[PDB]
């Protein structure tokens, strides 16, 4: 069971698509690797979200 992912997605604001990384079997490892494309797959609907995850992974790549 991954946890850094769920708190990596509630920093965000975007606790809703939890069952989405739940389901897809997401860690936070393979979020990080995951653009537009991979996003859009596995259900991240909207262009915002996936921009949010996509900028919010960037975020804590520079920021560490």
């Amino acid at each position: 069971v991954d946890f850094s992912i769920t708190q990596f997605v509630r920093n965000l604001g975007l606790e809703h698509l939890m069952d989405i990384f739940e389901r897809e079997q997401i860690t936070l490892r393979v979020l990080v690797e995951m653009g537009h494309k991979e996003l859009k797959e596995i259900g991240i609907n909207a262009y915002g979200h996936r921009e949010k995850l996509i900028k919010g992974v960037e975020r804590l790549i520079s920021g560490q």
